[PDB]
C-alpha cells in the first residue's frame, strides 16, 4: 500500500569470498515486510569488479518498488551512486551507463542524479550507517557534516 521510511536503502555493497550480490530493505505500511538478496553468476556481471552487484540493488529495489506501491529515499538521497554521479569518467567507461538507462525504464517512483559511468570506492558502504537508521538501532548524539 505504501511507506514511511526516510532513510537510504541497503543497497551497493556486498560481496561474499570473489562474487557480487545485490540486497534491498523492504518495508510496508512502515513496517518490515520482506528481507532476502540474491547472488548471480554470469561473467559479464561477474567481471566488472562485483560492481556491477552493487548498483543492481538500486535496479531491482525500484523495479519491485512499483509492485509495493512504496517509493525510496529521493529527497536529496545522494548515498554512494551519488559519488560517481559527479562524473568522474566517461560513460563508455565499464557497463556502468546501463544503469542511467535502466533509470528512464522504471522511472516514476525514485529519484537520483545524473550518473555518467566508472567508479570504486565505498561510497557504497555509506549506506551500512545510513540503512542502520531504518532497520532499527538505537542511539544518542547530534552531528553531521555537508559536502
Ligand atoms: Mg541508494
Amino acid at each position: 500500500m505504501d511507506d514511511r521510511t526516510e532513510y537510504d536503502v541497503y543497497t551497493d555493497g556486498s560481496y561474499v569470498n570473489g562474487q557480487y550480490a545485490w540486497a534491498y530493505a523492504f518495508v510496508k505500511d512502515g513496517k518490515v515486510h520482506y528481507e532476502d538478496a540474491d547472488v548471480g553468476k554470469n561473467p559479464a556481471a561477474a567481471t566488472m569488479r562485483n560492481v556491477a552487484g552493487e548498483i543492481a540493488a538500486a535496479l531491482y529495489a525500484v523495479k519491485k518498488a512499483s509492485q509495493l506501491g512504496v517509493k525510496i529515499r529521493i529527497l536529496h538521497d545522494y548515498a554512494g551512486i551519488a559519488f560517481w554521479a559527479t562524473g568522474e569518467w566517461k560513460a563508455k567507461n565499464e557497463f556502468t551507463q546501463a544503469y542511467a538507462k535502466l533509470m528512464n525504464q522504471y522511472r516514476g517512483i525514485y529519484s537520483f542524479e545524473k550518473v555518467k559511468a566508472h567508479s570504486g570506492n565505498e561510497f557504497n558502504d555509506y549506506v551500512d550507517m545510513k540503512a542502520k537508521s531504518a532497520l532499527g538501532i538505537r542511539d544518542l548524539e547530534h552531528h553531521h557534516h555537508h559536502h
